[PDB]
């Protein structure tokens, strides 16, 4: 098509703007990476995800999929408003009650989740999302983990070092316990303006053995959460409750003020509007310098021989 800007360049993926005549997001999974022995797994497990969670409102939704020989490329919604990250910069601090509506969104996005067995574990302030109207959207499905959720405990150890796990650092294996302590860390930054962790391999140390300090500012409700999300111990850890994990979350003192059921159709009131600017909304969001101009890397005749394009069958093909 016509490819506007490069948006993000991780090194799996490379995300650009595109259009075809509504602006849209691409996500270019290169082919090698995914076709290999146990490596099928992280395209297929995104489609699931996408899939499941392109019904909900705040998961990220995915209009088409189109398979080239040498990458893969997904298309998703573009969202105008702007990723938490910049918010974060042009204010220090967020208020309680912000940080509620947010949050309290979050924790709807990540049960729907639960409730279909996949573990986000690439929840950061980036991979947040606004809209042009103030609601919470969650980009990266990519280090998602699904399939087994009641009665399954797995270990594929991902996880962001600021956001990880504790259980998960010890080499234990990890429930979705990680996705709830990755919510406090957020909330936490967006209520007192500072990671947690006073912020390389120290942090997987300090994480585990090094105590949180709320600031004096942060009102009695707000410690109890970050306390109780942001515990140690997954047992422990609220929302990682087997039986009744989602309700304590929802009656929580600091999420009373909340009715879920409103939220979810969109209908509570986001706090702050995000400025309007240019249709593609590119001024609010962060400018990242990895590779201003798109051109799609030339591709290399070996690799593309020894690709199987049956592992690569029924892309293009997405179901709910
Ligand atoms: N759907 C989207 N709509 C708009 C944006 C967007 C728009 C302008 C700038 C940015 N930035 C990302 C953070 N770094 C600075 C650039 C993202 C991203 C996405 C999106 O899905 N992203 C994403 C990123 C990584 N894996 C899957 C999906």
């Amino acid at each position: 098509f016509d490819l506007l800007r490069v948006i993000g360049r991780g090194s799996y993926a490379k995300v650009l703007l595109v259009r075809l005549d509504r602006i849209y997001a691409m996500k270019v999974v290169k082919k090698e990476l995914v076709n290999d022995d146990e490596d099928i797994d992280w395209v297929q497990t995104e489609k699931h995800v996408f899939e499941q969670a392109s019904n909900h409102p705040f998961l990220v939704g995915l209009h088409s999929c189109f398979q080239t020989e040498s990458r893969l490329f997904f298309v998703i919604e573009y969202v105008n408003g702007g990723d938490l990250m910049f918010h974060m910069q042009r204010q220090r601090k967020l208020p309680e009650e912000h940080a509620r509506f947010y949050s309290a969104e979050i924790s709807l996005a990540l049960n729907y989740l639960h409730e279909r067995g996949i573990i986000y574990r690439d929840l950061k302030l980036d991979n947040v999302l606004l809209d042009s109207e103030g609601h919470i959207k969650l980009t990266d499905y990519g280090m998602c983990k699904e399939g087994l959720r009641p009665g399954d405990t797995t270990s594929t150890f991902c996880g962001t070092p600021n956001y990880i796990a504790p259980e998960i650092l010890r080499g234990e294996d990890y429930g979705f316990s990680v996705d709830w302590w990755a919510l406090g860390v957020l909330m936490f930054e967006m209520m007192a303006g500072r990671s947690p962790f006073d912020i390389e391999d120290y942090l997987f140390q300090v994480i585990l053995e090094k105590q949180i300090r709320i600031p004096r500012s942060l009102s009695v409700k707000a410690a109890s959460v970050l306390k109780s999300f942001l515990n140690k111990d997954p047992k422990e850890r609220l929302g990682c409750h087997p039986q009744t994990g989602f309700a304590d979350i929802q009656g929580h003192p600091f999420f009373r003020n909340v009715d879920w059921d409103m939220m979810e159709q969109k209908q509570v009131v986001p706090p702050f509007k995000p400025n309007i600017s240019g249709e593609f909304g590119l001024d609010n969001f962060d400018s990242q310098f990895t590779n201003e101009p798109v051109q799609l890397t030339p591709d290399d005749d070996d690799i593309v021989r020894k690709i199987d394009q049956s592992e690569f069958e029924g892309f293009e093909y997405i179901n709910p």
